[PDB]
RNA sequence: CAUGAGGAUUACCCAUG
RNA sequence: CAUGAGGAUUACCCAUG
RNA sequence: UGAGGAUUACCCA
RNA sequence: UGAGGAUUACCCA
């Protein structure tokens, strides 16, 4: 059993699907990447902690590249013209139970479901109106 | 036309599903609340702002609550016995087009879809392994 | 193969039978856990490590909860009574071959096995006489 | 009731069975030995104390021979590559019943019950993976 | 795609041949070792890392047993007089894209194919002349 | 004989392969090089030691390029854009015989042979999982 | 000299012993 | 690192070497 | 802790 | 900035 595994960050159907694979599980954190350049990559961290006597606490960041090509002195190179950065923290008492847990899953996909309004004001370069 | 509007928060299939709805709107923070006692809630809040010269920030907080009556020299109130907090911050340069803003919540959808390595790990109460 | 999967820690006929499963890899620690909350849950730990340069050293344990429900602050939480606590290390030279670590685990089980010395004194709360 | 008797501790069915017996009760701590000399012998000892005013503590030590090659009877150099050491450190509460204690027992067999993680690894001179 | 699986270390053509399998996986570092003893064992380890903000950094580790006049199972010492280390660092630059790593690959694969200088020397215990 | 000859390094079907030469045996370290300025060449160097009294270290390093036309002061020049760099040290007890000595080769060989775990990683610019 | 899943401008440098 | 029939709130702490 | 900033497992109050 | 803690739009380094 493992859930350090290879999975799809950004589903386009089937093609143009962003996947992202196990790259590194050093000090308790995890990570994952995307294939081809280093630099133009998908990246995914994550990692659990007993925050406090009562808390676990989830750190969990996403980096978006905005893939471009570096063109100085006639030499160029594949990198990420600027990047995108998801900072979350899920914090989670000792006393919550699978059931507890599942709900609060069920809590974060709700909130970023289409359609629902945070999802669709940062879709659209927008805040809350 | 509002995105300021009621949604569906945790999904239920069609019964039990916590909806939450604006409550308050100050200083640019915009309020989402459960409905019933405002101690039993679920909370959501959400602003942007101009974190620099060339980033927006979304600053995104979730409640879950754990539901439960406390009773105290006979006298029992409508309490939460513990919360479980959320909390994210996006950050988006300002040379984001709609389809790059769009290809970043993808991301995040699928960071967090049924079978993904991290909601299943929250979900479990374990971490990566 | 992987040998990180979940197992029944406390067999009681395939009916109250206490399952425990791979829950966190952090920093070289295989740990298992019940599904339970993180409060109640029987946890079991493992590591191996090259203690010696002719050494290999297991490092597992164990955790038995005595499962209860507590009132604090007028309010009821998960909690566990009490936990019992059997830690073990297990220390094999670099030289044991297969056949050598098959025998050290039979060892082990056998001294374990039902009507043995041991687990009769365990179970009835007495010492070897 | 005395539980003080000779036992098997590694069963090969009937043939090649390794037993162990009595041979030392020198300040309540229980010995037993296979017939062997005591560089390559099986030995066990076991001992229970009240650790704290909160928690009794079994002490259980096994030592096993590195048998591959070995040369019976003959003085094997160096001590620490001819031989294996468990070490078992079972703390229980003051509150545990008999019934309590059974499934501690319970327990632990399960953990080194065959085909189990952790047996699995040791027998396989492997970690967890 | 999981990419940790056994492998043959040393062909000699279906007979003979040294298959390595996954042993460990503590801290990210992915282990395999053959069907022996650890002290008489092939050894293999991998682990990546971001060495610095332009580089990312393989590290290889190969452990070889000296087999002639070698007592299967026994207790050989000095251990410095049994066993060959191999250790290999591979730097690959960021920019580095899937088609610049096969080209990596194929230039350690031609290093040491087989009557080519390097392997040829290692193989007669010479040096280049 | 003489080992210090020409080789195929980068093996492209007869066709963009890159082969390497001779160029120095200054100081006691072989060098070979491709057919380029020597600011674009591939470069492999080997050189062995007597590391202690009873060992044989053999240090052997490649370079591969990323060939680019960079305009220096409105001029160009040829170059590269980076380099990737493999650094290996293999020891050797002065016991190991010959027949010891092939044994490590084709370990080596087999380590990186198309299809097996690490060329695998390395050339999906992935890790181990 | 030794050890480092220490670093690099790559036959050099760093830390520890 | 090692040793403890050393302790625990249990991947931590104590003593000795 | 922070609708604190980032060259993003770092840094400031 | 922080895999920094929360009584969670607060607070510490």
């Amino acid at each position: 059993a493992s859930n350090f595994t290879q999975f799809v960050l950004v589903d386009n159907g089937g093609t143009g699907d962003v996947t992202v694979a196990p790259s590194n599980f050093a000090n308790g954190v995890a990570e994952w990447i995307s294939s081809n350049s280093r630099s133009q990559a998908y990246k995914v961290t994550c990692s659990v902690r007993q925050s406090s006597a009562q808390n676990r606490k989830y750190t969990i960041k996403v980096e978006v590249p905005k893939v471009a090509t570096q063109t100085v002195g006639g030499v160029e190179l594949p990198v990420a013209a600027w990047r995108s950065y998801l900072n979350m923290e899920l914090t989670i008492p000792i006393f919550a139970t699978n059931s507890d847990c599942e709900l609060i899953v069920k809590a974060m996909q709700g909130l970023l479901k289409d359609g629902n309004p945070i999802p669709s004001a940062i879709a659209a370069n927008s805040g809350i109106y």
